């Protein structure tokens, strides 16, 4: 029950990477895929708690 | 372990509904579409209690 808004980079490396990735730092946020052409078990449902 | 049949149209509210369509009241049965192109989503099972 926390809430999380963060858009720098997380270093995953030894060199600082406040700025700067691709080499060892990888960016934490990733995208979704949602297709009709996917299997039962990879489509996209609307959760609510 | 009770066998039960069900035809009758069920209803979603407090006015009476026994067969009238074209509104809320559902029908409570759906058919099966056992096709091969669902691979795990819908396909037939010789399943035995």
């Amino acid at each position: 029950f926390e809430r999380d808004i963060s858009t720098e980079i997380y270093q995953a490396g030894n060199k600082p990477c406040n700025g700067v990735a691709g080499f060892n730092c990888y960016f934490p946020l990733r995208s979704y895929g949602f297709r009709p052409t996917y299997g039962v078990g990879h489509q996209p449902y609307r959760v609510v708690v």
